[PDB]
């Protein structure tokens, strides 16, 4: 019930408060989650303080922070990679199968072995804790045909209560603001939580889930005219034909083993089998319009005859998959007359994803007049699929980390990761040994207030070769931080300043030379790559007993070398607040909600005719919650999103992508 998580393990591995991180931690919990109905990851993430999103089409969106892109997402420390080309639907993860997701933003290194300076993402599953038959079933309808239905269900299997289980289940049907738009998704996690003998917890489980989406869009509507005149098109609209679908279907194991070998010391060993596939046929359209005829140019048509295409039709269909464990051990040991705690352990991960493709251009005759288009476009006489792609990645890390006693309110962190990462693609292998170091230091003032100071560094490997032939040297994404943190009522309220820098460094660029002794290769040259720098205030937790707020807001800047703002599409400036209020005179009744405000951002579009600038205002988006509790057992919940039903740009980077409009929300709920 409460927005505040009290503990967590996230940046340092070691069990701590958020006081004693010295780095950037937002937890999400599972109360702020049910009062704005946060059901998917990518739903977390954008009411998030500091992670962005841009959204290329009506299910596939990307997330950022300070300047730079989440390359992964985890469940349990465990991190599963990702392309921007390839998204395989891992921000559409359903949140009722999780207890809460921790971010940490920065230079997270000390985490995962790979990656930009952007955040960690950390999803934690939920577990059979009751000693009780317990659980919960809902019901929920919504705008667009929306139907939810989910039951949580928990109870120990055994008279001792040694052995427990708990069971997620549930299903989803919508339609969207987008004509012909469907989605049908069916989640379902099992897990087992056993106490074997003394000193050692064992959890097994299994993860199902399945999206089929009936025309999902791919790319937006044509932003520009060839006069320079920008379109605006009703939100409905989409070129997304009836053939289209894309489905997915993810399989997971995953099992925790946890050893109390003796006091102080505890060992844990995370491994996880994941698996994802998909199959999907698409079309998108990516053009500029002749405002007299309607007729659809072609943004590559400057080359020549053969790249006047104004779209593209694709049958693509693929597998990845994930074998990972990770194992630690966390303890004391003393050294100058105080205790200190000692984190070390180890790292393994194989990650595959193999591809397959079928593919065609779209040319002016075959669309016509974008005036008359609305998804009747004749499906591809589909030729047989190739192997696109087969990717193995194998990522094996050693780290330490040790929090040093220095005096009672004075702690030192000081570890380091080092990790042998590998590729084998079909044109090229490539292998890379990093060590990532982490500094970090927390003073605490008083009983209330905190300082902390921090440098913390990633690695992000590149397929790059300089003049001699040799791979060039892996991007390092490194953050400076200083910041004030604070704690009242044992956690139940906190706040965090921070102030950061971070240097992205040993960035490829080109030469302009190709490499000598090998076929027009082109030779790069490593290099100071972006710098970000900003602030973040967030204040999350119990104001009183009945109010929950959190606040937060942020202001940064990003650019490259050169000296351009990186990525211009994303919010430099951004406020998040959500808040629940629960009334001292009626304590059956809660109401809230929350604004996420953004300002001006653009992007630069080079195009033959000249330069095309898109813009997009200041906004903010308003969500209301009420809840009552008609008995102990079931209440019923209201929810509006988008509240003054804003006009929005979500692809401000590319063609025209619409955000979600007004949209209402019923929910029942049977609790026991
Ligand atoms: C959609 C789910 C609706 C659940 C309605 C549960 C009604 C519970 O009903 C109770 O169940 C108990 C045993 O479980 C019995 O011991 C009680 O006598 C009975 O009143
Ligand atoms: C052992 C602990 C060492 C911690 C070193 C952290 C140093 C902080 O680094 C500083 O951070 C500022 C951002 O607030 C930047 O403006 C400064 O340029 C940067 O030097
Ligand atoms: C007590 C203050 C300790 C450092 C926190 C303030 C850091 C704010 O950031 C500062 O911004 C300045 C320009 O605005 C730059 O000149 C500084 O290099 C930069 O550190
Ligand atoms: C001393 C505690 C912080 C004081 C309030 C925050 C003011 C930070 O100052 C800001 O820091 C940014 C990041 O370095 C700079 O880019 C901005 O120019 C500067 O205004
Ligand atoms: C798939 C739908 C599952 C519905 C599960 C209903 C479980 C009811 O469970 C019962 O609920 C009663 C209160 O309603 C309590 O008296 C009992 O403690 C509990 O056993």
């Amino acid at each position: 019930n409460d927005y505040s998580v009290t503990s967590t393990s996230a940046g340092t591995k070691m069990q701590m408060t958020q006081r004693d991180i010295p780095q950037s931690v937002t937890i999400v919990s599972q109360q702020r989650m049910e009062d704005q109905q946060l059901q998917t990851l990518g739903e977390v993430m954008e009411n998030t303080l500091g992670i962005s999103k841009s959204q290329a089409d009506s299910d596939r969106a990307l997330y950022y922070s300070r300047g730079f892109q989440i390359d992964n997402y985890m469940v349990d420390g465990i991190p599963t990679y990702f392309e921007s080309r390839w998204n395989l639907g891992d921000a559409l993860s359903d949140m009722a199968l999780f207890e809460r997701v921790e971010v940490v933003r920065g230079a997270t290194g000390l985490m995962t072995g790979t990656g930009n300076p952007s955040a960690a993402i950390n999803m934690v599953r939920k577990h059979a804790t009751s000693r009780e038959f317990k659980g919960d079933v809902s019901a929920e309808y919504g705008s667009w045909n929306k139907e939810r239905y989910v039951a949580d269900l928990q109870s120990p299997l055994t008279e001792d209560g040694k052995i427990r289980a708990r069971i997620v289940g549930g299903y989803q049907n919508n339609d969207s603001w987008l004509d012909r738009y469907n989605s049908e998704k069916t989640f379902f996690s099992g897990i087992v939580d056993a106490d074997l003998g003394d000193l050692t917890t064992l959890s097994a489980g299994y993860e199902y889930q399945r999206i089929d989406v009936n025309s999902p869009t791919w790319g937006g509507l044509p932003r520009w005219n060839t006069d320079g005149s920008s379109n605006s098109y009703d939100r409905a609209r989409s070129t997304a034909p009836d053939w289209a679908y894309n489905d997915k279907e993810i399989n997971k194991v995953f099992m925790t083993l946890k050893q109390q070998f003796a006091d102080t010391w505890q060992a844990t060993l995370n491994a996880t089998h994941s698996e994802v596939e998909f199959d999907s046929k698409m079309m998108y359209v990516d053009a500029y319009v002749n405002k007299a005829d309607g007729m659809l140019v072609g943004p590559y048509s400057n080359y020549g005859p053969g790249f006047d295409y104004v779209g593209g039709t694709g049958w693509n269909s693929g597998k990845r998959k994930v074998d990972a464990l990770d194992l630690f051990a966390d303890g004391s040991y003393e050294l100058f007359g105080r205790q200190h705690n000692l984190m070390f352990g180890g790292s393994y991960s194989k990650q595959n994803n193999r591809y397959f493709s079928s593919w065609a251009n779209i040319f002016p005759d075959e669309i016509g007049s974008f005036y008359n288009f609305n998804g009747n476009f004749p499906q591809t006489d589909w030729s047989p699929q190739s192997l696109a792609q087969d990717d193995t990645t194998h990522m094996k890390s050693l780290y330490a980390a040790t929090r040093v006693t220095l005096a009672d309110p004075l702690h030192l962190i000081l570890g380091a990761r080092y990790t042998n990462w590998r590729v084998d693609t079909l044109t090229y292998s490539m292998e890379k040994n990093h060590t990532t170091p982490y500094a970090g230091l927390v003073f605490d003032i008083n009983d209330n207030w905190s300082t902390y100071a921090s440098y913390t560094s990633i690695f992000q490997p590149q397929n790059d070769r300089d003049s001699s032939g040799k791979y060039l040297a892996p991007i390092t994404g490194n953050n400076y931080e200083l910041g004030l943190k604070s704690d009242w009522m044992n956690s139940r309220l906190t706040t965090t300043l921070a102030i950061f820098r971070i240097e992205q460094d040993n960035v490829a660029q080109s030469t302009g030379t190709p490499i000598p002794g090998s076929n027009g290769e082109t030779a790069y040259k490593a290099v100071d790559g972006t710098v970000s720098k900003g602030v973040e205030f967030e204040l999350n937790g119990a104001i009183t007993d009945n109010w929950q707020l959190t606040f937060g807001a942020t202001r940064y800047i990003a650019e490259d070398n050169e000296g351009n703002a990186v990525n211009p599409n994303l919010p430099r400036t951004t406020v998040k607040m959500f808040t629940s209020y629960r009334l001292p005179v009626m304590p059956e009744l809660t109401v809230g909600g929350g604004v996420n405000w953004q300002n001006r951002v653009y992007t630069d579009t080079v195009t033959p005719y000249g330069t095309f600038r898109a813009e997009q205002g200041s906004y903010a988006l308003v969500d209301l919650f009420t809840r009552y509790q008609v008995t102990k057992n079931f209440s019923l919940q209201g929810n509006v999103n988008n509240l003054f039903d804003k006009t929005y740009d979500t692809n401000v980077e590319g063609s025209i992508v619409y955000g979600t409009p007004r949209n209402f929300s019923i929910t029942g709920t049977y609790q026991f």
